[PDB]
């Protein structure tokens, strides 16, 4: 393995990967990554990127593994490797509260819809609804998402369910939104959970990420650091 394995994230996915006051890493995923390299004895240093700069830092060696709620999609298996899965991860839609919105093109025609350039979400909301002309309205972060919608610009957003809960519904910011209709499964877009990306040549760096989870998993570490943040089964199927 690398002497320093450097890990790109983007900050901006409450409760996964946040900074706090001072600018420090926190949440599930810095949590998971710094248990996983602690495992694997190897140094980590943490890189902030915008998510859709992270695959692209990875290809050109900028950075050695992506630990950023990182769905493991076909689509990206054609181009990266991952580890096993780190947490299942669903997309759901928000609205202001009381909104009629469902995630279907007759509920959103006409509607302006915010999604995270480079995301799953992106993905379906261009093909199903941009292209039907659902007004998709693609961000560089998750944030700019959140302050969009509450300033009114945004008459909704698609995300990982997770962060939109933790991240916003049950935040100061959020108090105002609810969830637009359950969640939209789609096996093609959305993809089997998160987990580590990886060059699909590290063989040995996604070994050594997979054992070291494995490992956190068979003795409690996960449910554990999990109960921080989550009072329901993340880790999923
Ligand atoms: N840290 C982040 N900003 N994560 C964005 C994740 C969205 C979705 N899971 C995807 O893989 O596209």
């Amino acid at each position: 393995l690398p002497q320093t394995v450097r890990i790109g994230t983007d900050t901006t996915y409450a409760p996964f990967s946040s900074k706090d006051a001072k600018g420090e890493f926190i949440g599930f995923d810095i949590d998971l990554g710094n248990e996983m390299c602690k495992r694997m004895q190897v140094k980590c240093t943490w890189v902030a990127s915008d998510f859709d700069a992270l695959i692209p830092s990875l290809k050109a060696k900028k950075i050695d593994a992506i630990i950023s709620a990182l769905s493991i999609t076909d689509k990206r298996q054609q181009e990266i490797a991952f580890s096993d899965k780190l947490y299942a991860a669903d997309s759901r839609l928000i609205a202001a509260k009381g909104s009629p919105i469902q995630p279907t093109l007759e509920s959103l025609k006409g509607k302006h819809v915010g999604v995270l350039q480079g995301s799953t979400q992106e993905a379906y909301a261009n093909d199903n609804w941009r292209t039907k002309g659902v007004d998709v309205v693609a961000y560089a972060n998750q944030d700019l998402i959140y302050s969009d919608l509450t300033a009114g610009r945004l008459d909704a957003a698609l995300q990982d369910e997770v962060a939109a809960s933790e991240g916003f519904l049950k935040q100061p910011a959020g108090k105002e939104y609810a969830f637009a209709g359950p969640s939209v499964k789609d096996k093609k877009y959305f993809g089997d959970g998160t987990g580590v990306g990886l060059r699909k040549d590290d063989t040995e760096l996604k070994a050594a990420f997979d054992k070291a989870l494995t490992e956190l998993r068979q003795d409690g570490t996960y449910d554990k650091m999990a109960k921080k943040y989550f009072d329901f089964n993340v880790y999923g199927d």
